């Protein structure tokens, strides 16, 4: 009959690699490159280190189309005791905390590792030296899919004669370079443009080398772990916060200590609206009381905004500088909005617009999407960003014709980006986010409208002379 | 400092509900409904039972927008010992076996259960009565997200005095009926049009009741568990197939017994190309030998197609009938293609085209997507099917003006549909499937050309 079984997280993604962005050899190569670059960047600028990143892709077997991808960085490294699980245990991560990072699932690199053993037989190769480490630790690893645990094939150590800090990861996978080429280059090119404090070197499978020089030695303030904002915190999150407590807080104490934007005044008001007794021990909250808290958090209209300390923005100057460098337009403008909250997570939307000049002519805007400083490249038409741009009436902001030369850019940064898939190429339809993307686009479009009404006014004056 | 931690599969989806199709209350309402209907259909037609399914959505709290979704079927039920894990352990399923079903992840209904727990306090309710059971077994359940296991709130039984056989599931969740309304109705409508042997009753939050009567009592042959096709079988899958052997097979015995489309002569060709000794014991394949086997599978050019049997198609007749019923076109045609293989899995693409008549005028085709008999409604433009339809030059097949009345329908069935997400609303870019979708569309496109040519000569 029907037979019931369970799977481990490794077997789940091994069975369904298209869920992590490994559906074909071209996209696999792209995904492997991007997960590694993202890890190296989280290991550097999140810790105040100006990134030096080296990427190499070598064709190691033309017949079988197997490529070896190697990414070397000057990050903080990884404690040797954590290396096995970091790369060989699905759903293991140092990024499950409330803080803006590129990684978030504790899936990324293991997905590439899984794809690697599914199609070839060489283990993945890791070399790492933590900050102030006397040694360089080496590993060769595979994943035991059934147990979802690391298999240490080889493990070793060498004397770190040069202070060296950082990580090298090398993984062999099926690939399709000709099909993946243009998007891999566009990925690196787009991250560089918004990361001018980093330096990249890229050697491709044909042996081309490209150099992306550091343009500034000023590093953005690192994002930090924060407490949740109360707006949108759910029932399960409340139970987690309660379970994590090491003191016998009252409900009032709980509210003031465990969240952002709650002082003694807001707290009293929340307790009253939620029908809760200030002095009750929070550990004794009932299932129904938890519900009332959550709904109260949800409908409360007077919360202060979260702070921006958990976030790292591109910023208006850089957005504008980048759009000008790439597109050489007649006009550019941008906006970094104030922080909002969704589902307890702080978030900011940034928007830019560029018009005219070297921008090609078309029937629709070129749309550049970024999430947590990652350039999104695939699945553009399923993105909530695309949904919002398409629904906006550009005619109301001066866009005359069917055909025009416009570029629209949107950056969402958050302690949590809600992607449509673990492949992280498109952003899901979360209403609070959709609304604030719309609001941001309206603010920049208003600036465009300003540029265009001046142009029309100039034209209208010159018309009289004809 | 970096602090390393682990998550259970429940915790992972509780943190990231958008990954299972729960990004907002409108889509969650929709997703909950379809996960339940699909479970009910997997529990009936896969077992030779004419499906009788009732769906009710009650608005239970206006201010909080909480809806109770209840689905009742006449399926095979669930063994009482399995109910807790079936609904309360993420990554638990009876569908991990190689066979065409609507479910496949062992996540579906539990994602709704998680979403239910995240926003309100009532537990899910299950009543079930397996075949020949003299009892109705009842449950109220939640999920312990940290442990990823069931919490049993209530559990009991009652004598089956009315002769109920099947399952009833009710879940309370935040929802948005006005936003979801048209899509829920479309999902049920399109299911019914391709499932004429099923009967549905739908009662909505406004009190409307719609009856979808059974039109035929002839069910397609139930899909069964089948052996993999060698083409695209990967290294980990080889190891699982060896690990599961009850007998000390040789590599040669392995090849002809464990796979589809491998005779004793085909095996010999493969053992030679792979450089493997026929009489070596397969339990002793080295890591490298497995590599060479898989590569050989991938490169071999003379494999028979998988068996068309044990996939369950809509069929050309039903496809055209459906198109004619919905759209009343001047012309319709369809094709059920011969089976292919991808990544070890048998699949078939079916394609339909309608033109003229009551079909609206527009600048692109209306595209109707189905996967394993499921109508796909969201994220159409990220779908591989849409990609192919968009890239086809319809000028080559007649499409004259820039404003035409055309419907294109594609159905992909397989022992495994490769979705873009566990939300299962769109098919990923798997190259073998993409090539076949294009080939299939070209076939029906030639029939359309014959019509559009045989119709211009009329105006001329
Ligand atoms: N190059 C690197 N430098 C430092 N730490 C790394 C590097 N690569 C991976 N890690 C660590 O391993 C963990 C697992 O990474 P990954 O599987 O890609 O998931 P995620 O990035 O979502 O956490 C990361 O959280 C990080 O702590
Ligand atoms: N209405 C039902 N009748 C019989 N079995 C069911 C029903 N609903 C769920 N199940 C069982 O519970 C299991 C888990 O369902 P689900 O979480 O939706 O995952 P999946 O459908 O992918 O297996 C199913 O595999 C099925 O065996
Ligand atoms: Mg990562
Ligand atoms: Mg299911």
């Amino acid at each position: 009959k029907e037979k019931f079984t369970s799977l481990s997280p490794a077997e789940f993604f091994k069975r369904n690699p298209e869920l992590a962005g490994f559906p074909n050899p071209a996209r696999a190569l792209y995904q492997t490159v991007r997960e590694l670059i993202e890890n190296s960047l989280d290991a550097t600028d999140v810790h105040g280190i100006l990134p030096n990143i080296k990427i190499t892709i070598d064709l190691i077997d033309d017949a079988r189309q197997i490529y070896k991808v190697n990414v070397v960085d000057n990050g903080i490294g990884i404690p040797p005791q954590e290396v096995p699980n970091a790369f060989g245990r699905v759903l293991y991560s140092s990024k499950y905390v409330n803080r803006q990072t590129r990684g978030m699932y504790g899936l990324g690199v293991k997905a590439a590792v899984l794809y690697s053993q599914m199609h070839q037989d060489k283990p993945i190769e890791i070399e790492t030296s933590p900050v102030n480490s006397k040694r360089i630790y080496t590993f060769k690893l595979k994943i035991d899919i059934n147990k979802n645990e690391p298999i240490i094939v080889e493990r070793g150590s060498v004397e770190n004669t040069r202070g060296f800090h950082g990580t090298s990861v090398a993984i062999s996978i099926p690939g399709d370079w000709p099909k993946a080429k243009s998007r891999i280059y566009e990925y690196i090119k787009r991250t560089y443009i918004i990361t001018p404090y980093a330096e990249f070197i890229f050697k491709d499978p044909e042996g081309n080398v490209t150099y992306y020089p550091r343009l500034t030695n000023k590093i953005p303030k690192p994002p930090q772990e924060v407490k949740p904002h109360p707006y949108g915190v759910d029932r399960e999150e409340i139970k987690i916060l309660i379970n994590n407590l090491k003191r016998d807080y009252t409900i009032k104490e709980f509210l003031v200590n465990e969240f952002q934007s709650i002082g003694d005044t807001t707290a009293d008001k929340i307790l009253e609206l939620a029908g809760l007794k200030p002095n009750k021990k929070v550990k004794n909250l009932t299932e129904e009381e938890i519900t009332r808290l959550v709904e109260t958090f949800k409908k409360y209209e007077d919360f202060r905004s979260p702070s921006a300390d958990s976030l790292s923005v591109i910023g208006e100057d850089l957005i504008e500088l980048g759009l000008k460098k790439i597109f050489n337009p007649d006009f550019a403008a941008s906006i970094t909005r104030k922080p909002k909250a969704y589902q307890g997570h702080p978030f900011i939307v940034e928007a830019g617009v560029a018009f005219g000049g070297s921008i090609p002519v078309g029937e629709e805007p070129i749309v550049l999407r970024y999430a947590n400083k990652i350039p999104l490249i695939y699945d553009e038409k399923s993105d909530v960003i695309w949904k919002v741009v398409e629904e906006l009436d550009w005619k109301r902001y001066g866009i005359e014709s069917d055909q025009y030369q416009m570029v629209v850019m949107v950056h969402l940064c958050s302690t949590k980006i809600p992607y449509k898939s673990a492949g992280k190429e498109s952003i899901a339809e979360v209403e609070d986010i959709e609304k604030e993307i719309k609001n941001a686009l309206m603010e920049v479009a208003r600036k465009l409208k300003q540029y265009l009404s001046e142009k029309r006014k100039e034209q209208e004056a010159k018309k009289k002379l004809l």
